[PDB]
């Protein structure tokens, strides 16, 4: 779902740069999640059959962030 | 879902930059998610059949950004 | 659903400059999510068929921010 | 559903800039999400057949920014 | 899910740069995950049959991030 790419960068900062928290799902069938560094590049995926599926998800995520100065703080349930 | 490229940046951020939280799903059947650093580049799904498909589902996110100088303060459910 | 580029950019800014939360949901068939770096580009899918779906989704996001200063503040359910 | 380019930028800003929050929902089939850096640029999508479909969605987005000082502030359900 | 590459980077940050924490989950049947340093690069699936899949998952994440100076704080249940 996230895709970030920063192919040139020049970069100055006085801080915490990637705080990444709290990603999600990936429920893939002959999936292709590629990456490198007559010319041909090929990812193939061919005829396939599927016949019934059923799924029953339930999800739930928590990210808290508290920051500076903090007292008697409750977070979450 | 999310899509972010910055191929020529010269950024100066006295901060805290990339703060990334809470992202999402992805239910997937012969996707292709690419990225690369007579020419052909080629990324291929052939002709398949799916015939019935029955999902359920509940998905909840929490995320909660609590800054300065808090107190007492209660968050979530 | 969020696409976001910055080819050239110079940029300063004294703060916390990309805080990203809660994005959301991505069922997909085939999809191609594509970022790269006689010339042919190429991304290609198949005649498929697909016969009977059903689907039933239920989707509860949250996210606050609470900034500055706080006293005894209650967020959520 | 969200594009958003910046190709040429000189952006000044002290402020925390870019806050992205509650983004939305993608239901695709074969989609092309497409970026990149005799010429033929090329994505392609080919006869497919689609018999029977039913969809029941119920989302629910919430975001709530409280800023500068609060007290006893109450937000959601 | 989450995708993230940067090929050319010059990077000074006087703080703890990559804090990564939370990631997800994959459910996946005969997936590529690629990655490297008449030219043909090839990854290939091919002509597979599903007859019936039935899966009931509950995640639950929890990432807490308490910074500065705190004082009797609760979080999780």
């Amino acid at each position: 779902n996230f895709m970030l790419t920063q192919p040139h960068s020049v970069s100055e900062s006085p801080g915490k740069t990637l705080t990444i928290s709290c990603t999600g799902s990936s429920a893939s069938i002959a999936s292709h999640y590629v990456q490198w560094y007559s010319i041909d590049s090929s990812s193939n995926s061919a005829s396939l059959t599927i016949s019934g599926l059923k799924t029953e998800d339930e999800a739930d995520y928590y990210c808290q962030s508290y920051d500076g100065n903090n007292h008697w703080v409750f977070g979450g349930g």
